[PDB]
């Protein structure tokens, strides 16, 4: 089964810019939004925390505790997870998976440490990549640092260190609603046996179809769902109609 993920960008315990589901008590409540999503056909949730501390560590730990109590589908936490101890805390508190990016590049052993303790399934490595002069290049630090590492090298190393899946984010699709980067998905597919999660570019139902054709095991989106540009049920019906094996 191909998987549909909703990403919720979270700040001080709030969904950043809320949602359009007026049927909910509190549309900026991420635990109520995530729960609603799990009931309408979202397969997995991501929470990305952008709390500019010093309340971050605690806001995140409270979020997952609260999410873990209410929601019956898999979830990931990310947003500033920089070391083993931070990952350990979040998982021991009820996160199923942790998402790491920059920390993973500056310490590929961190992947292995999380995987050796909690299982590979608990390690999501977000790979943010961009076209640089003919090459797919890996960028760190909210896409600000050109690491010099080739996408093809990093993917192999990510699997080799024991990551359970890869969120493949196209910096070239940041803020666009014109499609997922299917060329980047097709580039990576033969290189890894891990699940590939497409992120950045979604604007319409057809885009999801394209990403799965390209070899994505999952497709993640955010505001497109939160602002009701795409209905999750309509999406899954559309995908199923066209030969995609989604849990309806």
């Amino acid at each position: 089964a191909k998987r549909i993920d909703a990403a919720l960008i979270v700040k001080d315990g709030r969904v950043v810019k809320g949602s359009n589901f007026e049927n909910l008590r509190d549309s900026g409540d991420p635990v109520e939004l995530g729960k609603f999503y799990s009931e309408i056909g979202i397969d997995e949730l991501s929470f990305w925390d952008i709390t500019a501390s010093v309340e971050k560590r605690k806001t995140m730990l409270e979020l997952v505790e609260k999410v873990a109590e209410q929601i019956d589908i898999p979830f990931t936490v990310g947003g500033g997870i920089h070391d083993f101890e931070t990952a350990s805390e979040l998982i021991l508190r009820g996160a199923d998976k942790v998402e790491i990016n920059t920390a993973a590049v500056e310490n590929p052993s961190l992947i292995t440490q999380i995987a050796q303790t909690f299982g590979s399934q608990a390690v999501v490595v977000y790979i943010a990549a961009k076209r640089v002069d003919g090459e797919f290049m890996v960028f760190t630090y909210s896409g600000e640092k050109n690491t010099g590492i080739l996408l093809r090298d990093w993917v192999v190393e990510v699997e080799k260190r024991g990551a359970g899946e890869i969120v493949l984010g196209s910096i070239d699709r940041l803020g666009t609603k014109s499609g997922y980067d299917t060329e980047m998905i097709r580039f990576v597919r033969p290189l890894t046996t891990l699940p590939i999660i497409a992120h950045r570019g979604a604007g319409k139902m057809e885009h999801f179809l394209e990403a799965f054709l390209a070899g994505a095991d999952a497709a993640k989106a955010d505001s497109v769902f939160h602002f009701r540009e795409i209905d999750v049920r309509e999406l899954k019906e559309y995908l199923k109609k066209h030969g995609v094996n989604v849990r309806l």
